[PDB]
């Protein structure tokens, strides 16, 4: 009768989800990754190029990963249907492999003994949630497979909600200037499904499609047809920034925009949306747990109804924190039985 | 009876202007830079981290830089009033130091012997020009000091002109995702006039100003109050991209946008504005001489009146070619 | 009765081998890569983040890649035994996939119709060659599967040959400061066989084992037991540098070392070993076709018998040129029938 | 009756020295930097691209920088002779500007009121110290201006001492693969005193000098003529690694090398020299306070008398901690 968590895919998100669970006191009972044995998991969790050394103890024994004296079972399965989730008492599962994105693909975790699945990416069909925006729409009795959307959606949606509710978004287009990720290549190589994404990640500014802005209209249905966008991948290893250009229905002097964002940050979006007026740059958000940090000085108003709003996000770390927040939220709701 | 060019500030722009002049047959008679001696100028011109080795001969002798057998006088002065422009026959001067941006600061070149000055950046008061957009407003009678605007302005203005003339820009905002430059720092250091610009250039996405925010509506006055924008400096050493989000007056389905850009690129803006449908990334424009290369596949439309348009530019190389094109244009008009 | 070439694995080396063949007038009859279709091959060959746009025409039609009007057959096979080399008249095959490194693995090309194979990497057992060092040891009648060693070996061996023959190498240890490659990761990810190599390539200086110095003693047997070394992978996308610290038998004033290197560069190692006294840095060798460029000003002599010698190499481009040179050499020798 | 510290040059080293002082309870009474005002110092100290946000409070008021409630006077002088060190009670001064390296240049601090000066770089003439190697040679009677050598010297000297004392270094040569620094350039620009250092720092592997080449045999005189080396600057923003290739007198099988380093790290060089057998890379040492971290698995031996030894260092952070350790050592010795 406590939340327990299983992680499938011990990657950037998977490992940082474990870090967040340790920080928040969420019990992780098992990790599955066929490419990382237990001894190697210790190394990959202990040392991080982006987020530093884990501040605590990491060891292995008895085929287990032991973090701050918490024993975590380690499985080595290539397919969700192979994973023995029943053995660790039917945990809530984070699907962070990147390759099981549909209800059908993720449902094999349920039949292998998972109580619920949270897909750590947009899904073509599983219901999507962004904490601070639409988590109340989760239904414990009808949804065992959900999605926590993307990092970009988690940055954009809270800001879009604040702005739309105060001023009215008539239409908006967004760009994210985004750090490279594990799907990209060190040098020019094959990416048949998205050719630009094969090009050397460290050498290039790379345009890339993203459903993340429209995704904000799955989580904020009033914005259907009113928001879309795209990405540029650039040579930084973490932290990204949303640039939202929108036309507003009611006049929105920039002072009124700042006040609305601050009010949201201090109140209902505390911990999700933050507000700064400092002269920040991307590294200043390494390790930041917010979904969206509004950059007051970087935005521009052409006029009272046409503005460019800028918001930062640690795409690895903020998102991993939201995965945990969504799990905890789901569990508190699922207690409705 | 012929165009001759002097360069003040033998930097990224100054050296690439000399390369462009060599490519386009324009005679450079002198280069001034107090921080680079002739023998050192050979090395800095011969080897380039971004644009490769100079394909030709580079030597020094008799206090001169010699490129492909052309002798270039080398001066070593810290202030424009010190430079002996009269000794090399009153050249047209490129002001590419970054620190003499006003008519007042640049006029010292004229009184030191320069025939004309082209400031290689936006100016608070000198008239600004973008080839393909407003060069015809140059008035030989009354403009001895001019500006070639900025690299971003040279990318944005040709595209904005095409879109505005075809569909009508009601309002627009732009971003440039821009390579780092010489004003930035390798590691966090002082930049009291722009604090974010001091932060390590290779480590950060850095919000910043763009010269295009102010310059674009000087060169296209009809857009005054309808367009501005900002930059993010990112960890690439050259090539940048404009992302222009605009609301349009006339219906602008994306097929019509593509046909409008193509027409401009094949016609009046040939050599200035190009058009691609290839799956391009920033390195694909290293050494491209165009001002603006419209990326058809990267753009997105929300609807027929609200669109995001993407256009690339080699911020060092395209702009340097435009400096040379402006000089040749001025010289031809000065014969009136 | 002309050299014809088949490429297996159209990667950094595979594509740059095709560029070199075009430059040198070597006929490439076919390319095989299961991850790159013909239309996508056009794109990957045309545009290069490191070496610029291909200067010529690239098109596809009739299931073929057409470069400067030369038609090249394109195959899409995952295993060497699947490739129809007989269909294109028994070419000499470049094995540049990175995954068929042994005589046994590469021999399937022979049974599929390849006349010879050149493995574009060190082999555990195929005989290895470095142009300018030991190519004369190739035997047309006994070797159908050979190796062109590695980029580092191709840089080190020519210099080591010059120095050993003039002064005598008593012992030497080398480091290569080397650009990242396709085997590395954009962000921290799994590399179970070599853990450091999983760490983000763009963020880190990464120590990495290399058999490349000892490899110089397979190609220069007199140096057995006398040379080994290691690598640091660093955040550049191409071009690397050898730093060889050696104790010499005969006194070797640095002026005598420079003269020996120059004599080799102007004479028997022309096109293989070059010599500069300019104030060069890594980008200055992008596109350089030499195996080894000796940096006169960067080296140090502690004394007449103990020195550190520095030599540059474009690891992608120089090596790709040597693959072609070795093919042409093999073919001229194989004419012995 | 207590150590007080003044910092001249509030740069990478100056700010990280203030961080180290805050961590180690050392009182900083003043900071001087003509290029950073108090309000700007708050920002530059609070936010760090490499080492993260300062974990504490940072404010300005009354012309002062206030860190965790400690008031620090802020001066704005361009020359040491201008700095009012007497106003803050004759502090021990860190000279971390990079431009006052000689006894003669640094002595102006003494005549302006400094009790002592620690130059944060090798000096042509001031006596140089490496903690764990030769600090005992400091003579309070006769050394008011000293140097803490360089970061590479602080990595190399402790390891060289251990190896030489155990096995005897016959001869050695070293390389440091070193992160870029503030002296380097974002894009190819002028560096007339060291041409390769002008080339774009983020694009290139750059051969360069290391302060350790000359400094190591000043701090370990027994190695004079037996050790020198060079650097390659590469595209990382912090952390560097020494690669020491030496011929040894006594048999040195690699197991014995490991036991010798371990013994030093656990004993007399605790906090200075560390020892790891983990599969480490450069980022793993961000924020490490040790001078030298021996990488057991990365090294290689050709034979029992010829070996290559690898040791890491956070060039910014480890060195800044050593500056503070040297100041505290000097202060304790000055009580004699
Ligand atoms: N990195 C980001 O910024 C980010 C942010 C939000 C969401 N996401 C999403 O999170 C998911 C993972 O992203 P990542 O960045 O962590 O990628 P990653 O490549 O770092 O991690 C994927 C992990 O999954 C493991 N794996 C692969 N196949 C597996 C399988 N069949 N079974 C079990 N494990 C398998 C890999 O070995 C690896 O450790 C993706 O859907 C991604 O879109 C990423
Ligand atoms: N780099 C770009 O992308 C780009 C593009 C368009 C325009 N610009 C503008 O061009 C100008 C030069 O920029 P850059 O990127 O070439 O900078 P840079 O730092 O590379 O070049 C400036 C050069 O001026 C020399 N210099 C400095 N002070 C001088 C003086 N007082 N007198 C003579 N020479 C002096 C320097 O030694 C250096 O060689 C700036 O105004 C910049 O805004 C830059
Ligand atoms: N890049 C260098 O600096 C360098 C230099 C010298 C030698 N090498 C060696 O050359 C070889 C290739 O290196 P690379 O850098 O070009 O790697 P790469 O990853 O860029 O290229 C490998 C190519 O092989 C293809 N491939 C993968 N599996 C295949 C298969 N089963 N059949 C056919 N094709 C397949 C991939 O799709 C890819 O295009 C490796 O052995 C490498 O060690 C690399
Ligand atoms: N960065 C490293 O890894 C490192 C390590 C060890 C030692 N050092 C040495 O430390 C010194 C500082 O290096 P850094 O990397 O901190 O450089 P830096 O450029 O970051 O810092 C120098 C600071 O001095 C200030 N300054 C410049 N001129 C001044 C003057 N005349 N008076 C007062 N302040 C002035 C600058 O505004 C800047 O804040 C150099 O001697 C360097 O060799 C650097």
């Amino acid at each position: 009768r406590e939340l327990t968590v299983g992680i499938n895919g011990f990657g950037r998100i998977g490992r940082l989800v474990l870090r967040a669970c340790m920080e928040k006191g969420v019990k992780v009972v098992a990790v599955n990754d066929p490419f990382i044995d237990p001894e190697y998991m210790v190394y990959m969790f202990k040392y991080d190029s982006t987020h530093g050394r884990y501040k605590g103890s990491v060891e292995f024994r008895n085929g287990q990963l032991v973090v701050d004296n918490h024993e975590i079972s380690v499985y080595q399965c290539k397919e969700p249907k192979q994973i023995p989730w029943r053995a660790v008492g039917s945990p809530y599962v984070v699907e962070s492999t990147g390759v099981y994105l549909s209800i059908q693909a993720a449902s094999d975790h349920i039949s292998a003994g998972a109580q619920r699945v949270v897909i750590s990416a947009p899904s073509p069909d599983a219901p999507m949630f962004v904490m601070g925006v639409n988590e109340n729409d989760y239904n414990p009795g009808s949804m065992n497979i959900v999605s926590n959307a993307s990092c970009t959606t988690n940055c954009l949606a809270p800001l879009a909600k604040v702005i739309h509710e105060r001023f009215g978004i008539v239409e908006g287009l967004m760009t994210t200037v985004h750090s490279y990720t594990a799907t990209q290549k060190t040098v020019d190589g094959p990416s048949r499904k998205a050719w630009r994404d094969g090009r050397g990640a460290h050498q290039n500014i790379i345009p890339a499609s993203t459903g993340a802005a429209k995704a904000v209209t799955k989580v904020i249905p009033e914005l259907k047809g009113k928001l879309t966008g795209m990405a540029f991948r650039v040579p930084t290893p973490d932290v990204s920034v949303v640039d939202l250009t929108c036309r507003l229905a009611q006049p929105a002097p920039y002072s009124a925009i700042k006040e609305a964002v601050k009010a949201a940050a201090k109140g209902p979006m505390a911990g999700i949306l933050a507000y700064t007026e400092d002269e920040v740059v991307s590294t200043d958000f390494l390790g930041d747990t917010h979904s969206s940090i509004f950059d007051a000085k970087a935005g521009i108003a052409l006029n009272d109804n046409f503005v460019k709003l800028i918001s930062w996000y640690d795409n690895e770390y903020g998102y991993s924190h939201r995965v945990v927040d969504l799990l905890r939220y789901m569990f508190s709701r699922d207690a409705e039985n």
